[PDB]
């Protein structure tokens, strides 16, 4: 139920703050241990793969860090509180 509240909000994105988004989380910094996933792989994700491989790189309370980060740092933050809270 934190898989589908990223999915949602993801869904809500137009397709250009779409590439937006998945742009700039493949420049966020992480934890030591995890690893980035390159921006190619990134780019040739639908919203739902996108949405589970983060769940399965970075585990899903991580995943959703890093989505509300990026939307945040977009100044999207309605759709960043509402995924805050639904976390």
């Amino acid at each position: 139920t934190k898989r589908e509240a990223i999915l949602k909000v993801l869904e809500n994105l137009t397709p250009e703050e779409l590439k937006k988004f998945k742009m700039k989380l493949g420049t966020v910094p992480l934890r030591e241990g995890f690893e980035r996933i390159p921006r190619g792989a990134l780019g040739q994700l639908d919203i739902v793969d996108l949405t589970d491989k983060l769940v399965a790189s970075y585990y899903e309370d991580y995943a959703a860090e890093l989505v509300v980060a990026v939307l945040r740092d977009m100044r999207m933050l309605e759709e960043a509180a509402r995924l805050q809270r639904a976390a």
